[PDB]
């Protein structure tokens, strides 16, 4: 019924409902752990329960894949100054528990999976074991970006330092994901 697999999925297109014994709605930009596949659906696991979703509703992300690499400096022109200038301040919080992280990156109102930081156009992404896994960050100078790295697709992935950058061209947002 399912092929045994391990990978990640990103709710790039919008919120998603994970079908299970009880259904579960996850916000736009959620990082989801894929545990199986079958032509029509992904098996995904969230908080140690199995759910299922149709493949077209999440963007498939394979960390083992081959991607180009670029430093942060060559990318910072196209990332919002708010995060760019202070990149190491934010990344400083990565891989830490949700309750610790929200002590300093404070949200207006805490929520699971994806959390807006107060007074910033930045969202925090919580992955497995409720640890900070990455950020949703605005894109600047799109037209200048897409012809600098010769990007032709709607969604562009690259390695960068300790992590990955995923550029959703249509929504003009970056997802930085680490590990």
């Amino acid at each position: 019924t399912y092929e045994e697999k391990l990978a990640y999925g990103l709710a790039l297109d919008g919120s998603v409902t994970l079908n299970g014994s009880k259904d579960l709605k996850v916000p736009k930009y959620s990082l989801i752990t894929i545990t199986g596949e079958n032509n029509k659906r992904y098996r995904v696991e969230m908080n140690q329960r199995r759910y299922s979703v149709s493949k077209n509703q999440v963007f498939y992300f394979n960390p083992a894949g081959l991607y180009e690499s670029h430093t942060f400096k060559k990318l910072s022109p196209y990332i919002k100054s708010n995060y760019s200038t202070y990149v190491e301040y934010f990344n400083s919080h990565l891989h830490q528990k949700h309750d610790k992280v929200t002590e300093t990156l404070r949200p207006d109102k805490d929520k699971k999976y994806v959390v807006p930081i107060t007074q910033q156009p930045i969202k925090m992404i919580f992955g497995d074991n409720d640890k900070l896994s990455g950020f949703v960050i605005p894109m600047t100078n799109k037209t200048e970006l897409k012809k600098t790295f010769n990007i032709t697709k709607d969604v562009w992935i690259t390695k960068s330092g300790s992590g990955y950058f995923i550029a959703d061209m249509k929504e003009e947002k970056w997802i930085y994901i680490e590990l």
